[PDB]
């Protein structure tokens, strides 16, 4: 999940 979120940017 942390990576999914980071992907926003």
């Amino acid at each position: 999940l942390a990576a999914a979120a980071a992907q926003a940017l």
